[PDB]
């Protein structure tokens, strides 16, 4: 598996092995962020496994990953939903297409990404991959936003940035 | 290190090795919890290190631990603040002396404790011990209480139980005043 390196503009210039790519000096690459709701309109929040190289054990939005060469974002979302959560989803829809960020985790591991954000509904039960997810919670989008707004440090920095973007919060809010 | 064992009552029965004590069954033993506030009245929230046997990588109140043989709970509090946080504190105040809690952690480690809770002010800068604490934040208590209300699952369960005890919460509130 790989990440796609991106030049100044977001042109793909090459690839790196996924694990080797995330260091204290992580270079800009392509990724996605996804927010999953069930038929009832509850938001899935997940906790990353303690073995994740970047932000292990951190509570975050439903699913995140790295599109591979030639893979659409939508497909990468579908792929990681199946891989991390064994869950089928409706066609992902765009909720924050220009999201980009750089952050440093507590051990100094950096994420540095162009990271369009999506939402979708699950259409099957979860089946948890414990190599990726150590815990999760179905909740009210309203309570999660209240938590993000009160103690954003309790959550991943990108979850926070996405949830506090005016328009993205609007589009997520209509998912209930 | 070890832990002090208590019977079905809160009466000491003996001691047990620390690590060895905390497993998927763990016997009742003595512990402490403390909530630390800086001069400004901000609350120190900390994140347990990934290597912690129990609740690794979990956000929680400032410090918790186990008094050792011959030690007073307050001395225990003082020692762990120094060990984990490198920080000096004012005499710890008892804010929830009867708090008890049994709980299973995400990987099945059980904590079964008599755990009096304290509050104190820090009197020195922090020197975080990365073997024990992987992240920390100075925050407004009000904010922390809002997050705990909104997403309680995002924090250690003992942090939440203590925070929602009315009497404990009022003592936490008293420590938000600015002091010089
Ligand atoms: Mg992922
Ligand atoms: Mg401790
Ligand atoms: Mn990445
Ligand atoms: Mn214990």
């Amino acid at each position: 598996e790989h990440v796609i390196l991106l030049n100044a503009q977001g042109v793909p210039t090459g690839t790196l092995e996924k694990y080797a790519a995330h260091t204290a000096d992580t270079r800009l690459h392509l990724a996605f962020s996804s927010w999953l709701f069930n038929a009832k309109g509850q938001l899935l929040v997940t906790r990353r496994a303690l073995s994740k190289k970047a932000w292990p054990g951190v509570w975050t939005n439903s699913v995140c990953g790295h599109p591979q060469l030639g893979e659409s974002n939508e497909d990468a979302v579908i792929r990681r939903c199946r891989y991390e959560l064994g869950v089928e989803i409706t066609p992902p829809e765009s909720i924050y297409p220009d999201f980009r960020f750089r952050a440093t985790d507590p051990s100094g591991i950096v994420e540095n990404e162009v990271c369009p954000v999506f939402a979708a509904r699950t259409t099957s039960a979860l089946q948890i991959n414990d190599d990726e997810v150590m815990d999760y919670q179905w909740c009210d989008l309203a309570d999660v936003l209240h938590g993000i707004d009160a103690t954003p440090w309790a959550f991943s920095p990108w979850m926070v940035m996405q949830a506090t973007n005016r328009e993205a919060r609007k589009r997520l809010s209509a998912f209930t």
